[PDB]
């Protein structure tokens, strides 16, 4: 409104301070990138993308006819880390649930060789997937910075990735997670491996009523007993503080 930028900066740093974590949220208006939060130097450090990769995994699988958007991925009946994953689902349902096994099956369909060259073509992060086609986004060697992630989301939001328009639209329909007063929030979460603390992500964009698109990438540390929805909460408060929703 008439709120000073010092106050915006302080308000958003306090959302990270209150959660007792260290993180950054990067916003992009048109060409301009702004870095908020309580740990601004995270912006150009490299982290595994974790499930945020699901977005590119989907783009690639669909572009290369490894799946369709109505196709059902059967649960094989093995006990899963979460009961919510013990069901048959579409890619899109799997995006909302972040169903690692489905994205792993998709990655195996695509294959190491095809995955490696698609990730080069797209030049995502450090572009390196190593030798294990089914976990390189979760344990490395693939890594990416928060700046690169918000630029990725900015590409996909404006259909600039090197995939057909219809492939991009298909994956964007999968990413709708919230509606707030005429604004829509498209995004995918990520949560890295290992003992606490782990990396957390929420990367996407808001599509405003007038058609304007404002990409964001939140990146922070997931501390002992933090709920996943803290990523969402910090993100929503930040976007609201800045009047983007
Ligand atoms: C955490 C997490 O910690 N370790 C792995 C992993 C799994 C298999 C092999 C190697 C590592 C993992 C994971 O699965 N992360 C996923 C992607 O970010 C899923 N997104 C989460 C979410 O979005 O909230 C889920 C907590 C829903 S899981």
């Amino acid at each position: 409104m008439h709120i000073s930028s010092q106050q915006h900066e302080k308000a958003i740093k306090s959302y990270f301070d209150e959660a007792q974590t260290q993180g950054v949220i990067i916003i992009k208006e048109g060409k301009n990138l702004s870095t908020y939060g309580n740990a601004l130097a995270r912006a150009n450090k490299e982290y595994v993308p974790a499930s945020t990769f699901d977005m590119l995994n989907a783009l690639i699988g669909l572009e290369n006819h490894k799946a369709t958007t109505n196709e059902i991925f059967k649960w094989d009946g093995k006990k899963r880390t979460y009961p919510m994953w013990e069901k048959d689902m579409t890619l899109g349902e799997a995006m909302a649930l972040s169903a690692v096994p489905v994205y792993q099956e998709l990655a195996r369909r695509t294959g190491l060789e095809l995955m490696q060259k698609e990730v080069k073509r797209v030049n995502f992060g450090n572009t390196n997937i190593g030798t294990q086609v089914d976990n390189f986004w979760l344990v490395g060697p693939l890594k990416i910075t928060p700046v690169q992630e918000v630029n990725f989301a900015d590409d996909l939001a404006h259909n600039r990735l090197p995939f057909k328009l219809e492939t991009q639209e298909e994956v964007k329909k999968m990413l709708l997670i919230k509606e707030v007063n005429g604004s829509k929030i498209y995004a995918k979460s990520g949560w890295g491996m290992g003992v606490t603390p782990q990396v957390g992500w929420l990367t996407g964009w808001v599509e405003q009523a007038n058609g304007k698109k404002i990409p964001f990438s939140l990146n922070l540390e997931m501390k002992e007993g933090m709920s996943g929805s803290i990523r969402n909460e910090i993100t929503y408060k930040s976007l609201e503080n800045l009047g983007i929703i």
